[PDB]
RNA sequence: GGUACGUACC
RNA sequence: AGGUACGUACC
């Protein structure tokens, strides 16, 4: 095309195009990042006039959006009269950082690319003074300890020196952030709402905070607001799978003897079993232990059940205990393993095991928010010619179990569903991870119209280009003031709806109005902050500047601060001296005769490294310089001082440095 | 692995 | 403040 803004995109660049800095606020759709360009190009066209250096970087928070900014926005308005870069940690180059600014005009990245060049670690580099504009993509970030607000305390910092060194000129960039909502940072008071918009305008040294007035009828015109729905499930229905899981656990602690002072299924009891596990394992209490490991799994089957369908509940003690068959049965390629508590709780689940599989079947005692979202799911599918939607959950498994309940139903396949899940790309779930390839092909799907409906978790509410769609759906998900609009605006489609699908005992739909109670607080600490007077802000941007400084300064003196048992059964096993890292972050025993103590067992390897005289998990099998070498996680240890007895989840928790 | 942010519950 | 869990992300 060519290189123009709307009218209310106009108004609201205005201030950065006269070299002044901002905080840009428009809605999701309102082509924030073509405000970007714009600015981009109109920056530098004048630094080119003026016989000036001109150079700009984009910071962005995911690695997919350098890409994005490249396609959509920045080469197609600035390849031909500028050099254009996209860059990430995922990209292998084969030039250093700081070459990369000297050759190139503008510079997408992600932020910890620039902080890992401006703190050096491991050695001429870049500095702030070497960009002209900074611009900061979803802003709302620049806070606390993101690297977004390290970065910018680099900034205040130098601004500090530069009024040093007046009175005895090292240059200033000019400062861009991009935002939906800046938010609220928690407040349930409009003061303490102030106060953050306050904050993240002192953090991004924001002469103004800018939104859409003038021409807010334009605005309102392009971006559409969906309808707003709460379809609430008041859970009248009778749960036998909840009081025949309940009977199974008041079995088990009366064998074991620990008793709660908490619900079943409810989150102060997974707090308390955990709790209880540990003890009993730094205590050599195996009985406990091993009863409070159990407990814990049937107490995520009752949650489960409230959340997702009953055979997933179901599914998830059946593969636990299949796991522990698995583990516990001595088989071929080795060198009993099986307690009376093991033999108990074991007993215990095949008793059960038909009637619960069994009343697992009935559909009729199946969770009521699953038939509220199959209704509003059915009704609004069936409203328009090609739809599509999104259900975003809280956990990995209920996205899973999510995507098979609507494939287990001919009924969704039927008037045109075609289902698949997306989940985030971390290792630090119980569940599986997708890639960020696989992430990237099921949004590209469902552009194409392949897949029809995203059953999401929190990866799908920021940043990433995904298709408009005619329906979201919080399945019981409330978080933030922020991610709530970032939902919303995903409903962007015509006759477009939002709709809040929850039970009336989890407390979700109270949560959600303290959310829009707290976004209309955000709307008039907004209007406000723009309506204070010059001298007011300015002082009131110095004070929480000056003492962002001093955060930083008491969380630096803050950072500037054996045998190893099996938690289950307290054999010994290594010494301290036995342990070595490999690439200063795996951890590996290397004891002459360490192969008698343990057994392998499959499920950079995967196979399981297991006690011998248990079957506890110690870790897995690795490869490495072609040799076969015990990976331990550190979680599965009683670590034994000799000066008491800990358990770690990290091997940093440790007050050891271990060798190469 | 390391670190950050968000939410709930202590 | 810190802790537990879930979730997401970046290097
Ligand atoms: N001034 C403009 N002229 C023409 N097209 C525009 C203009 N501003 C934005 N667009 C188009 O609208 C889209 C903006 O959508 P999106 O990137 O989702 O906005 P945001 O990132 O603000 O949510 C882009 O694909 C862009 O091509
Ligand atoms: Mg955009
Ligand atoms: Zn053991």
């Amino acid at each position: 095309g060519d290189l123009t803004l709307r009218d209310y995109q106009m108004e609201v660049a205005k201030p950065a195009l006269n070299g002044e800095n901002i905080i840009i606020c428009l809605p999701t759709g309102s082509g924030k990042t073509r405000v970007a360009v714009y600015i981009t190009k109109d920056h530098l066209d004048k630094k080119r006039k003026a016989s000036e250096q001109g150079k700009v970087i984009v910071l962005v928070n995911k690695v997919p959006l350098v890409e994005q900014h490249l396609r959509k926005e920045f080469n197609p308005f600035l390849k031909h009269w500028y050099q254009v870069i996209g860059l990430s940690g995922d990209s292998e180059l084969k030039i250093s950082f700081p070459e990369v600014v000297k050759r190139y005009d503008v510079i997408i990245c992600t932020a910890q690319i620039l902080e890992n060049s401006l703190l050096n670690a491991t050695e001429e580099s870049v500095r702030l003074s070497d960009f002209s504009l900074i611009i900061i993509d979803q802003c709302h970030h620049t806070q606390k300890e993101g690297v977004y607000n390290n970065i910018m305390r680099r900034y205040l910092k130098e601004k500090i020196k530069n009024r040093k060194q007046a009175k005895e000129l090292i240059p200033q960039p000019q400062i861009l952030g991009l935002t939906a909502s800046p938010g609220v940072g928690g407040a349930r008071s409009n003061s303490k709402a102030e106060e953050h918009i306050l904050k993240i305008c002192a953090n991004l040294d924001a002469c103004r905070i800018m939104t859409v007035k003038e021409h807010a009828s334009q605005l309102k015109n392009q971006v559409k607001e969906p309808f707003k729905k709460t379809v609430i499930a008041d859970d009248k229905r009778r749960d036998p799978f909840r009081e025949r899981i309940i009977e199974i656990m008041q079995d088990i602690q009366k064998y074991c003897q620990l008793y709660p002072k908490s619900e079943f299924g409810s989150q102060p009891y997974e707090q308390w079993v955990i709790r209880e596990e540990r003890r009993a394992a730094k205590e050599e209490k195996r009985k406990e232990r091993v009863c409070a490991e159990h407990l814990k799994k049937y107490n995520d089957a009752l949650q489960i059940n409230d959340t997702i369908r009953m055979v997933d509940a179901y599914n998830h003690l059946n593969n636990f205990y299949k796991e522990l068959k698995r583990r516990k049965t001595a088989e071929s390629d080795d060198d009993s393993k099986q307690d009376e508590t093991d033999e108990f709780l074991m007993r215990l689940f095949h008793a059960k095991k038909k009637q619960l599989k069994e009343l697992a079947r009935k559909p009729e005692y199946d969770n009521e928010k699953l038939m509220k979202l199959r209704n509003t799911l059915m009704e609004e599918f069936t409203k328009t010619e090609e739809p599509r939607g999104i259900i975003f959950t809280k956990t990995r498994q209920s996205a899973l179990a999510l995507y098979h309940w609507i494939m287990d139903n001919p009924k969704f396949e039927e008037v045109g569903i075609k289902a698949h899940f997306l989940i985030g790309a971390g290792h630090n779930s119980e569940t599986k991870p997708m890639t960020q390839n696989e992430q990237r092909e099921v949004i590209d799907k469902f552009r194409g119209g392949s897949i029809n409906l995203l059953i999401a978790t929190t990866v799908a509410e920021e940043g990433l280009d995904i298709k408009e769609c005619n329906i979201v759906i919080r399945y019981g998900l409330v978080t933030n003031e922020i991610a709530m609009v970032q939902a919303r605006g995903r409903a962007r489609a015509d006759e477009s709806t939002y709709a809040l699908v929850a039970s009336s005992g989890s407390g979700a739909v109270e949560r959600e109005d303290v959310n829009i109670f707290r976004e209309n607080m955000m709307y008039k600490a907004i209007r406000r902050v723009q309506e204070m007077p010059p001298e007011e802000y300015l002082n009131k941007i110095q004070d929480f500047q000056l003492q962002s400084i001093v955060e930083k300064q008491m969380k630096a003196k803050r950072d500037q601060r054996i045998t190893f048992l099996c938690k289950n059964c307290h054999k010994l096993i290594c010494s301290g001296e036995d342990i070595q890292v490999i690439e200063n972050m795996h951890h590996v025993s290397v004891k002459k005769d360490f192969q008698h103590l343990y057994h392998k067992r499959e499920n950079q390897t995967n196979v399981e490294i297991i006690c011998k005289d248990c079957g506890q998990v110690w870790g897995n099998m690795m490869v490495y310089r072609g040799l076969d070498l015990p990976c331990l996680k550190i979680r599965n240890f009683v670590v034994a001082f000799e000066d008491t007895k800990e358990i770690f989840k990290k091997w940093g928790e440790l007050p050891i440095i271990f060798p190469d």
